[PDB]
DNA sequence: GTTGGCCCTGGGCCATC
C-alpha cells in the first residue's frame, strides 16, 4: 500500500552546480518539469526494440533558470556544463535568493498535491543540495509539503523486473547509460538541466504505470531530507 | 570523484557537478 496516497504531480527536476558535494557546491541552473499523474497513465508504450524516444506529454509545466553561484565553479563542472560564474554575472544572473524562492512556491501551488520531486541521485545529490540552499532563507522551504524520489532507484527496479541480461550482472545506472540502454541513442544537451530533464522524463516514460507505482510506494517527504552541507 | 555514502563477508561499489 501507499504511505502517502497518490501522487497527482510528478515533478521531474535537475541541476547543474559548481561541482561535487565535497566542494559544498552551488546550484546554477536549474530545472523542474511538472507532469500530471494522468498523462502518465495514458503514456503509450512501443514495444520496439528498441523503442523510439517517447514525446512528453501536451500538457506540462516547465520552469528553467539560470543561477549566479556565490562561488567559481571547478574547470570540470564548467566544462561539462557550459556555465560559469563570471559569465552568468555579466548576463545579470540573480542568485538563490528570497525571490527565487517565491518564484519556485508559485510555481508549486499551481501543482496538484501530493506531489513527488523525481531526480536521478537525488537523494545524495538534488535534493540535499537544494535542502542547503534553500534553509539558507527567511522564506519558508516552498518544497516543505512535497515528497521526493530517486529515479535510479525507480530504474534499477524497473530494468531487472525486464528479462536478462544482467541476470545478476553488474551495470550502470548513470543517466546517461539508461537512457542508452533503453533507446539505443545517446543524450542531447547533456549537463544542461533541461536537457537532462527531458532526458529524465524519457526514461520515467519508458514503463509509465510502472514507473508511477513505483514512485507511489517509495515517496518521501522532502522535509526529512538532510542538508548536503551547513553555514 | 580525486569523495563518501552505502552494502558486504578493512574493502568494494559507483553517481551527482
Ligand atoms: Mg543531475
Ligand atoms: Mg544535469
Amino acid at each position: 500500500t501507499l504511505p502517502h496516497g497518490h501522487m497527482q504531480t510528478l515533478i521531474f527536476l535537475d541541476l547543474e552546480a559548481t561541482g561535487l558535494p565535497s566542494s559544498r557546491p552551488e546550484v546554477t541552473e536549474l530545472c523542474l518539469l511538472a507532469v500530471h499523474r494522468r498523462a502518465l497513465e495514458n503514456t503509450s508504450i512501443s514495444q520496439g526494440h528498441p523503442p523510439p524516444v517517447p514525446r512528453p506529454p501536451r500538457v506540462v509545466d516547465k520552469l528553467s533558470l539560470c543561477i549566479a553561484p556565490g562561488k567559481a565553479c571547478s574547470p570540470g563542472a564548467s566544462e561539462i556544463t557550459g556555465l560559469s560564474k563570471a559569465e552568468l554575472e555579466v548576463q545579470g544572473r540573480q542568485r538563490f535568493d528570497d525571490n527565487l524562492a517565491i518564484l519556485l512556491r508559485a510555481f508549486l501551488q499551481r501543482q496538484p498535491q501530493p506531489c513527488c520531486l523525481v531526480a536521478h541521485n537525488g537523494d545524495r545529490y538534488d535534493f540535499p543540495l537544494l535542502q542547503t540552499e534553500l534553509a539558507r532563507l527567511s522564506t519558508p522551504s516552498p518544497l516543505d509539503g512535497t515528497f521526493c524520489v530517486d529515479s535510479i532507484a525507480a530504474l534499477k527496479a524497473l530494468e531487472q523486473a525486464s528479462s536478462p541480461s544482467g541476470n545478476g550482472s553488474r551495470k550502470s545506472y548513470s543517466l546517461g547509460s539508461i537512457y542508452t540502454r533503453l533507446y539505443w541513442q545517446a543524450p542531447t544537451d547533456s549537463h544542461t538541466a533541461e536537457g537532462d530533464v527531458l532526458t529524465l522524463l524519457s526514461i520515467c516514460q519508458w514503463k509509465p504505470q510502472a514507473l508511477l507505482q513505483w514512485v507511489d510506494e517509495h515517496a518521501r517527504p522532502f522535509s526529512t531530507v538532510k542538508p548536503m552541507y551547513g553555514t
